[PDB]
């Protein structure tokens, strides 16, 4: 066997019996390389098989490693680029050898971000601020193309939440996108969701800028007067002084004049007004989202699929509630097929193909890519699993397969 | 006999030779030929102050009015000027139908001020754009002199000034150009949309403002400093409607997609973002409304009106609270409350004119009873059945048939009513 440090860029081939277990292995290793230092993070990493040596208890035979195997000692925790719905990018080091899922989990409990379900990674204190661009040029800078196929391109990117980072090719320092998912978010409370919900805000208003969805100039022009009131509204969360002529003991009951003098209650109500204006500051980021959300062309999420009688590349579309067939160019729906009359559905991993149940016998199935059906199944899965919240373990579960839907209705 | 008819707007008094025989449209007909004038009589109608009685049907024969000989009434027209003080405290003149029962002409009042749902308001005795607006005082000094006694006791003896909604203005001695309030009489709101309700929530709000800072009901120091903070917030949005010019240090062109930078200038797209965001600092100025009131529905003092009474078993004047789903005994010395009834286990209540005494009957046939004043007594039973019939309001055309049948009382349109919402 020989187990190559990162760390140190330092090779270490070891005499192994095949009796000693895996943690006897890492502690050779402890004892040998004669360095004083802090080995307790590393864990041992197989490029060969895509697998870690999850459990170190384990001995040598039972995990199917042959000789002169090449291993490898590397951190758990890499640096890793992160670019958050804010379009600005933040560093942290997370575990790549959890699950995404859970690993997700945990970035969120960092990041202060409630239900982390709604959201995964993608491949390619300034937590809660919110600002506009310095200049319309930097917007152009950031345009894409942002077409439909292009778009179902990058659909791919989709890390698989049953597995860990290092297992889907994540480099260290790789930029990987954080982004919201799935587009039911339950329970939007201002009261424990100052960040949640501001990062949001900062998806849809990012989506609508770049053009990533489309609306009308009518409804563009109200969301750019939208975040031009959550600016202002910003603006008065830090503002600690009298901005309007108004007198300030005009706006309380006389008998608190006698109480205080005129600088005492100007501080008391300018000290609630910020409390009062950080509330209508998120109420505003709601009401964005709300018109977000209500958009024709809202939450879609578009894949390339094949369809019986079909002779021309067409789009699979995956919604809260229901799954649509696309025209490739324009995007009108064919057709619409709702999760709430689905009994279960199929995925047959040979010939790459997904078969949907639905009451009053109607069927449906499609075809797609070989990485787009496993992205697809959890993107299933994945929303049913949410319209389930009022669970790890239902997760792992609903993401030749098949998976009957737990909220059927018939 | 002789009839003597003063006809008020043209000052003249005309006698008029009668049997008794004559119809009410006969008189009518002998007073405007023995006048021989040019006019439009549309709108007058025969009144008669000494029995405070119109006599509108023309049909009827003056014995049927019982109207005995030289008796002195008038003939007036029906719509009259009167002055209201809205709940934002300014007042305004209307023309309303002396004649029509108070419930009608306080919805066509509504109707005409654009405020929904006109069955939560009512006119009380004071002890376009005017409808819209909110703006705070222009100084402590306002808000001195407008202090007036809210004792529980003052607002007992205030809320005798609550019209009859089964009778008329001219029969509850109001006059021409007097003034009377238009307040919100019940605290159960149903359906308050803000894509509807403007006015409404404007003024409800300017009520709860007033409440708060003329001390009528009460709050906390860090609950006044919270509505003061909204105040101060409802005025910057308010100020945000009107502005038509950039205030911050950001460019509307990092607003749009680019493509919009194609199609317009820099102007066109300043003056158009600025436009919808009026519209935004409205919806804004709305919701931060909304939130005064909410605030001010969560009080512990909120959404009861307060009686003098002489309980059962009193050595003392109390007073007897209503709210929405609820009668309350209360000490009129501390506002505490001795005992409460809830609504749902009313059967029944009834109203002793004689004895001035409201007696109700409850589940487990618990009874109580209680005496007020001669006004009082059919105020409160307007109250009671009042807020009940606001219970019937369903997500589903109000049923004024069932809202008189509730509180008429005595008056055709010791009186006893059954509770239509008797749970079990």
């Amino acid at each position: 066997l020989s187990v190559h440090v990162t760390d140190l860029n330092r090779d270490v081939t070891l005499r192994v019996t095949g009796e000693v277990h895996i943690g006897g292995v890492m502690l050779k290793l402890v004892e040998k390389l004669d360095v004083k230092k802090d080995w307790s993070d590393h864990a041992l990493w197989w490029e060969k098989k895509r697998t870690w040596l999850l459990k170190t208890h384990w001995t040598l035979d039972k995990c199917g490693i042959q000789a002169d195997a090449k291993l490898q000692f590397t951190p758990q925790h890499k640096l890793l680029r992160l670019q958050l719905p804010n379009m600005k990018y933040v560093k942290v080091k997370v575990n790549f050898s959890d699950r995404v899922f859970k690993a997700v989990s945990d970035i969120c409990k960092t990041f202060n971000i409630r239900h982390p379900e709604e959201l995964s990674l993608l491949k390619k204190g300034i937590l809660a601020v919110s600002q506009p661009v310095t200049s319309p040029e930097i917007l152009a800078k950031m345009f894409k193309p942002q077409a439909l196929l292009d778009k179902a391109k990058t659909n791919q990117g989709w890390l698989d939440s049953s597995r860990s980072l290092m297992e889907q090719d994540v480099k260290e320092n790789e930029a990987l996108l954080l982004r919201f998912k799935y587009y039911s978010f339950f329970d939007l409370n201002p009261k424990y969701d100052a960040i949640r919900i501001n990062q949001l805000y900062e998806q849809a208003k990012w989506a609508l800028l770049l053009e990533e969805i489309e609306c009308t100039e009518e409804e563009m022009m109200m969301f750019a007067a939208l975040q031009y009131h959550i600016n202002k509204l910003s603006i008065m969360t830090s503002e600690n002084h009298l901005t309007t002529d108004v007198n300030p003991e005009c706006l309380v009951s006389p008998r608190y004049l006698k109480k205080y003098k005129s600088k005492q209650i100007t501080a008391r109500i300018l000290e609630a007004h910020q409390n009062v204006a950080q509330m209508s500051l998120i109420e505003a980021k709601m009401r964005f989202i709300q018109a977000w959300q209500s958009l024709p062309e809202f939450g879609i999420t578009h894949f390339i699929a094949r369809f019986q009688g079909g002779k021309r590349e067409e789009l699979i579309g995956i919604a809260y509630n229901r799954l649509i067939r696309m025209d490739a160019s324009t995007g009108d729906a064919i057709k619409t097929w709702r999760f709430s009359n689905m009994k279960q559905w199929n995925v047959n991993w040979e010939i790459k193909m997904v078969t949907v149940e639905f009451a009053d016998e109607v069927r449906l199935s499609f075809i797609c890519t070989e990485v787009d059906c496993k992205v697809v199944h959890e993107f299933i899965g994945g929303y049913i699993f949410l319209s389930t919240r009022a669970d790890e373990e239902m997760f792992y579960k609903l993401t030749v397969t098949t998976v009957v839907n737990p909220k059927y209705e018939g």
